[PDB]
């Protein structure tokens, strides 16, 4: 797998094998987030594994990823959700397409990216994939939000800003 | 190491090394818990380590740690906040005597503890140590109590029981005053 690297202006100018990306002197380049909800509109919270390079062991919004070239939002989506959680999903709609941030790891590893944000309700059970995901909680949007604003600390920091952005929250609330 | 293994009344019955002693079995053994305030009373919530072998990587209370033979629970206290956090603390009061819990990690270790929970104030800067601690935040305790009611599935299960005890709660509220 790679990531795309962007430029300024967000035109990919090429690409860098995915783990040796993140550093602690990570590149901007291309990724997603997603938030899911099952059919009672509950959201799942994920952990990551504590194998990923950047913020293992952090409680965070569904599932994230890295668009691979000339692979669509939708479909690198549908693709994380399939590998990290087994589970099929709805079109992703998107909730905050200009999401943008840079932010570095207790371990000193950075994010630093493009990452349009979505949302999508489960179709079928999860089927957990241990080396992404190391425990989840199917839970009320609402609490999750009263969390994040209690004690953003606890959750990974891309998951504090989307769910703190008026528009995004307004959207996520309503998958409810 | 060791952990003061105790057996069914909460009597001492010996010591085994501390590594072994937590596994998927582990018996019955002394611990204590203590939750620490700065000055102007804000709490410092701590994150355990990727490599501690019980819930690593967990955001949990100040600190927490295993008396050794000869020591006094509170002396226990003092050793572990200066060596997870480099720090000094006020004498170590007692806010719940008696809580012993039992639980299981997500990779499947298991603490079976007494652990008497005490509150202190630091009266030095911190020096974290990385093998025990990741990372940390100084918060307002309203701020993390209304956090755990929320997910409390987002932190430690001991930091959870701990802090919804009225009585404990009511001390950790103690020392939110801002003292000079
Ligand atoms: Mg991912
Ligand atoms: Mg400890
Ligand atoms: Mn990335
Ligand atoms: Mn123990």
């Amino acid at each position: 797998e790679h990531v795309i690297l962007l430029n300024a202006q967000g035109v990919p100018t090429g690409t860098l094998e995915k783990y040796a990306a993140h550093t602690a002197d990570t590149r901007l380049h291309l990724a997603f987030s997603s938030w899911l909800f099952n059919a009672k509109g509950q959201l799942l919270v994920t952990r990551r594994a504590l194998s990923k390079k950047a913020w293992p062991g952090v409680w965070t919004n569904s599932v994230c990823g890295h668009p691979q070239l000339g692979e669509s939002n939708e479909d690198a989506v549908i693709r994380r959700c399939r590998y990290e959680l087994g589970v099929e999903i709805t079109p992703p709609e998107s909730i905050y397409p200009d999401f943008r941030y840079r932010a570095t790891d207790p371990s000193g590893i950075v994010e630093n990216e493009v990452c349009p944000v979505f949302a999508a309700r489960t179709t079928s059970a999860l089927q957990i994939n241990d080396d992404e995901v190391m425990d989840y909680q199917w839970c009320d949007l609402a609490d999750v939000l009263h969390g994040i604003d209690a004690t953003p600390w606890a959750f990974s920091p891309w998951m504090v800003m989307q769910a703190t952005n008026r528009e995004a929250r307004k959207r996520l609330s309503a998958f409810t």
